[PDB]
C-alpha cells in the first residue's frame, strides 16, 4: 500500500522496504560544483530507431509506456556503461506545482517533472533477473521545465484520457521516445536505485544536464490523472516522486568540462 499520499509517502516505505535506507539510494541532489568531470566516460549511445512501443499503462503510481523488449530494438549503449541495456518502458513523475516534481535535484533545484527511460542488461537475460544486479539497469533520467510545448510529447498527452485511473491500458504503438530528447546528451552519472519500492539497488544512472520544455496545458493534463481506480474516489496522480535520499559513499560524475 505504498504511495504518495499524507500516509503512505516516501518517508514510510522503509517499513516494508528496509533498503529505502540503504547505502546507494535515488534520487539524489546533483551538485553541479562537486560532480567532476570523468575524461574516461564516453559519449551516451542512444540507439532507438527500431524501437517498438505497444501499450500504455496507469499502474496507480505513474502511466508507463511499454516496449518490446524481446530483441535489440531499442538500445543504450556507451557512457558509463559496459554491454547493451534494452529499454523496457519509459514513465514520468511530476508535481500538483511547476515548481516541483523532480526526483533528481540540481543544486536543489526541483524541475516540473522527470522522464524516465528505463533499460536492462542484456547478459541479465530478463528485466527480473536484472533487478537483483547491481549492474542490472540503466535509467536515463530527463527533467522538464514549463515554457514551449515539446511536440513529441503529445501523443503520450493525448492518450491519458483513456488510462485516467489504475489498472487502465490502451494500445499505444508506434511511438517515437527521440522525440523526447533534448539537444545535448552532456550527463551526470552515479550508482543507485529504483526510486519506487522495491527501492533495489540495481541501476547505473544517466541524469542529462539539458531540461526539455513541455507547455503547461501538457503537464496540466498529466495532473488529471487518477492514483484511483474506476469507481473509486478521486485522487489526483500529482507528487508522484521521492525526494532526494542521502548520497553516502558516492562520487556523481559529468560526462562534460
Ligand atoms: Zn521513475
Amino acid at each position: 500500500h505504498w504511495g504518495y499520499g499524507k500516509h503512505n509517502g516516501p518517508e514510510h516505505w522503509h517499513k516494508d522496504f528496509p533498503i529505502a535506507k540503504g547505502e546507494r539510494q535515488s534520487p539524489v541532489d546533483i551538485d553541479t560544483h562537486t560532480a567532476k568531470y570523468d575524461p574516461s566516460l564516453k559519449p551516451l549511445s542512444v540507439s532507438y530507431d527500431q524501437a517498438t512501443s505497444l501499450r500504455i499503462l496507469n499502474n496507480g503510481h505513474a502511466f508507463n509506456v511499454e516496449f518490446d523488449d524481446s530483441q535489440d530494438k531499442a538500445v543504450l549503449k556507451g557512457g558509463p556503461l559496459d554491454g547493451t541495456y534494452r529499454l523496457i518502458q519509459f514513465h514520468f513523475h511530476w508535481g500538483s506545482l511547476d515548481g516541483q516534481g523532480s526526483e533528481h535535484t540540481v543544486d536543489k533545484k526541483k524541475y516540473a517533472a522527470e522522464l524516465h527511460l528505463v533499460h536492462w542488461n542484456t547478459k541479465y537475460g530478463d528485466f527480473g533477473k536484472a533487478v537483483q544486479q547491481p549492474d542490472g539497469l540503466a535509467i536515463l533520467g530527463i527533467f522538464l521545465k514549463v515554457g514551449s510545448a515539446k511536440p513529441g510529447l503529445q501523443k503520450v498527452v493525448d492518450v491519458l484520457d483513456s488510462i485516467k485511473t489504475k489498472g487502465k491500458s490502451a494500445d499505444f504503438t508506434n511511438f517515437d521516445p527521440r522525440g523526447l530528447l533534448p539537444e545535448s546528451l552532456d550527463y551526470w552519472t552515479y550508482p543507485g536505485s529504483l526510486t519506487t519500492p522495491p527501492l533495489l539497488e540495481c541501476v547505473t544512472w544517466i541524469v542529462l544536464k539539458e531540461p526539455i520544455s513541455v507547455s503547461s496545458e501538457q503537464v496540466l493534463k498529466f495532473r488529471k490523472l487518477n492514483f484511483n481506480g474506476e469507481g473509486e474516489p478521486e485522487e489526483l496522480m500529482v507528487d508522484n516522486w521521492r525526494p532526494a535520499q542521502p548520497l553516502k559513499n558516492r562520487q556523481i560524475k559529468a560526462s562534460f568540462k
